[PDB]
């Protein structure tokens, strides 16, 4: 673990991350898909073979040794608030089971369900303490990473509150 587990958030591709796993913001059936989905996919095309897992888990794939956990978030345009939300809990819950299980120092985590599957809504909030919530508990640097400058200083405040 790490020797004081912190949370950081930096605004740029996840693709460019530096630390030891990266989580994908991924799409059911394995696809390329789009936003963080399609970056991950050009960066790490290999992590896409049998990929694919309902939603609400994680399936990590290896890019040589480099892990791709594959975190499935709900649609919020197919799925009530509520049903929605319990799903969303559930794949930032399995991500937390795949870092412990990989023994990595550090994770490069989006924040899952906030871009296309987010049905027009604003849930940045919602999806950061949902990662809260499951990443607590581990002992690994999470570093979460975003592309809008008010989300960056949003997330970052988030952050800064509860040290
Ligand atoms: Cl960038
Ligand atoms: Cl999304
Ligand atoms: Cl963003």
């Amino acid at each position: 673990g790490a020797m004081a587990p912190s949370y950081r958030v930096k605004r740029m591709d996840i693709a460019k991350n530096d630390e030891e796993c990266v989580v994908n913001a991924a799409n059911p059936r394995g696809l390329p898909g789009d936003g963080v989905c399609k970056a991950v996919y050009k960066k790490w095309p290999e992590s896409f073979k049998n990929s694919a897992t309902p939603v609400g888990t994680a399936k990590t794939v290896m890019c040589g040794t480099y892990p791709v956990i594959h975190a499935v978030g709900p649609n919020f345009s197919n799925y009530t608030e509520s049903e929605g939300d319990r799903e969303l809990a559930a794949a930032y819950r399995e991500v937390a089971k795949e870092v412990t299980r990989l023994g990595v120092n550090s994770v490069a985590i989006p924040l899952l369900s906030t871009g296309v599957y987010s049905g027009g809504k604003d849930r940045l909030t919602q999806s950061l303490n949902h990662l809260f919530t499951a990443m607590d508990s581990t002992d690994a640097d999470v570093v979460i990473y975003c592309r809008d400058k008010e989300w960056e200083k949003k997330i970052s405040e988030a952050i800064q509150m509860r040290t």
